[PDB]
């Protein structure tokens, strides 16, 4: 249920495996989140996992963790990006074991951007599970139940507000999972790949079932998946920015 | 309902349809986006909308969205301001028309900052419609019914408390509308227009229907204007740095 | 009920009186935050708080705030650390008394943490008070009560659980009280000095009695110390990083 970091760059296409939360780490203690990247990079560079001419690239990620997200996101191809954000996971060596339970500093951006917007159909229906749970941390363990139908009756005439609620969704998975996540997700979602986009997210899920709020918002991809507004779905254009170059 | 930015350019005094989401811009498609601030300042000054004396404070625009508003409410004169957000709305296009519907990237510093702090009247009232809108995105329908008069009542011999209030109400309109509808908005407050004031808000009421906590707060606004704490109303002093140079 | 800046210079190690929010400071008039640290540096200078070798120090503090407090908390010393606090205090004055009410600029960090995150007690009991105070804004004044015991007895048999939660109350006061309200809570959690820490924080619920958020997660994290689970409390490690050096 991981890759690992060589076998990746083996690969010639990204897939679910080759994307930050699935990648095989190890310990993790406190050490290594104070080791420089020309440490990591040296390191990488010593097992024979990258060259001297892939050292720089290292070495520029800047200090701080959303600067080190957009130079990564900045990348055009697969395996750069993925380098990047192994080493950056090097560093920061829970970025992603934190997405286990109900907090942490790496879910502060994405739990900060689903819970301050608002989904149009939840505006009409605030009592529906899924919103009680964004909204309040209330009913999540029920949060995939569409009570009376009313959010699927809500979406039947309504494309726009399907493609709005839905983007909200992924745009907060986005926030979650930047980088190779995001490029996966973005390659799918330009060829219309629905049933993959719901296998990897299903993935997610299973990967971090302590996690309320995310298996939420999951099980709400899914749901608007099986809708017919998902036919015609327009997904928002930042995200044909994160394909990686043919 | 929108100022040209020639037009604005040749008036003299800050008004409200020479404030940012009132600025009429154009398309706003993924190129534009792209461009960075030299190409902006060469199409301003191809138009003759600027002379190359002005093109170097709009090629200084850092490249974050955070530093240029920073940038932009620095400036202590209008016709400056005015062009440096004309500048940056024609690179991020869609800045304010991120505000017609319930997300956005423009809209999460405001809409957390709402939220994340309270009012004092809702603390003690949480049934009211006003605060479950809110705080659970809950009766926004219905957020300006003062049930049984509490809210108005509540503040009746508590001009601390109406002053807390009203303040963060507006400090959350400040994080929406940085630069030139800030200015604007700071000038009114200065002289006490209260009038005027609720005329712009109610302007941008009527710009973005489609926004229901946006909706709530502008209505709030006015239903504070109406009550006897009005007229001993002290706002924060912040406000007096957003005025321009006499 | 509070501490002078040069008597806690002359003081030997940190106490309560000697951190940030407890410090005595003045006024606090609009012309004291535009003033740059060169200024603020020669005041402290011209005082004989500091000497001309301090002086650097005090300059290199970066101009955002986000920068300023991560230089506090990288000193290691802490009459260094509390010098760096003082000079950023004397030029946002209102920076802890901002902390009084329900909002303010210095207060969004730690609010938005608490309330993006969950609790996994509030998960399953979101009935209870606390919970509907941290997630609503309801029923703060009712928030140390545990309805049915529910939360003691959730606790009971989930020392993992319990470490969670206990850490996220925590993590929040972290972020409210960077610098040395952090060193000195980081100092007695090393040492399991469980009931100077709620001396410390009951110290701090009883300067900022109108800031009901506050309250509740200090109530909260007072309740937490009183059950079993408390012998065996793990804390989160980035605390080790905020001790001072031997
Ligand atoms: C990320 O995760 C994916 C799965 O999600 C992994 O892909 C699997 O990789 C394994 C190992 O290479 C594959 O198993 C091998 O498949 C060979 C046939 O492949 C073709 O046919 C299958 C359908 O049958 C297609 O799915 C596939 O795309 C090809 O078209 C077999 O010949 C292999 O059998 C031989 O080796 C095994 C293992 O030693 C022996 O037990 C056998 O007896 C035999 O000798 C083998 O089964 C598997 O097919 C892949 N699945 C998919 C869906 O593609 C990635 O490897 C993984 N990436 C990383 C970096 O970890
Ligand atoms: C931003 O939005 C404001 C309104 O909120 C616009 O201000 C209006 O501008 C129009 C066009 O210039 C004004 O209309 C003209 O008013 C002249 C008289 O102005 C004085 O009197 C009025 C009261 O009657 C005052 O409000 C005003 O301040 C002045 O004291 C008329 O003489 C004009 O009539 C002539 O031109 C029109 C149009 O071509 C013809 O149809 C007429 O027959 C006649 O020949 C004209 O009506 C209007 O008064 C302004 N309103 C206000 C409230 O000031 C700004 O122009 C706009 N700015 C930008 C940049 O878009
Ligand atoms: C931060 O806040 C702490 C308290 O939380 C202050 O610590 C107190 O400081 C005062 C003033 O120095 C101390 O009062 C003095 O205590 C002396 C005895 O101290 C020993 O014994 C006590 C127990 O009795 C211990 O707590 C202490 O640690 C020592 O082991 C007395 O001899 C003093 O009395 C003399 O002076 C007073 C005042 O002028 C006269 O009225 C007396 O008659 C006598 O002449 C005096 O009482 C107090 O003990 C300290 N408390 C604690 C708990 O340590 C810090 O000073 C403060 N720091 C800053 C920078 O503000």
């Amino acid at each position: 249920g991981g890759g690992d970091f060589t076998t990746c760059l083996e690969t010639e296409s990204i897939n679910w495996n080759c994307t930050g939360p699935f990648l095989n780490l190890g310990n993790c203690q406190k050490q290594q989140k104070k080791e420089p990247y020309t440490n990591i990079a040296t390191q990488l560079k010593g097992l024979k996992a990258i060259s001297v001419l892939d050292v720089p690239i290292i070495t520029g990620i800047p200090d701080d963790i959303a600067g080190a997200l957009r130079y990564i996101e900045e990348k055009e191809d697969f395996h750069v990006q993925l380098t990047i954000e192994y080493a950056m996971l090097s560093k920061y060596c829970d970025y992603y074991t934190q997405f286990s339970d109900n907090s942490g500093y790496s879910q502060t951006t994405w739990r900060v951007y689903l819970r301050s917007h608002d989904f149009e159909a939840c505006i009409l229906y605030p009592n529906q599970h899924f919103c009680r749970c964004v909204k309040n941390g209330e009913k999540c363990s029920s949060s995939n139940w569409d009570f009376a139908n009313e959010m699927k009756d809500y979406y039947s005439g309504k494309q726009t507000k399907f493609d709005k609620d839905l983007n909200l969704a992924l745009t907060a998975l986005h926030h979650a999972f930047r980088g190779t996540s995001s490029a996966y997700i973005a390659t799918m979602l330009s060829k219309k790949s629905n049933d993959d986009l719901i296998a990897y997210t299903n993935k997610i899920k299973t990967k971090f079932p302590g996690n309320a709020l995310l298996k939420a918002i999951i099980d709400y991809i899914a749901y608007m998946k099986s809708l017919p507004g998902m036919a015609n779905f327009k997904y928002d254009e930042f995200w044909d920015e994160l394909l990686y170059k043919p």
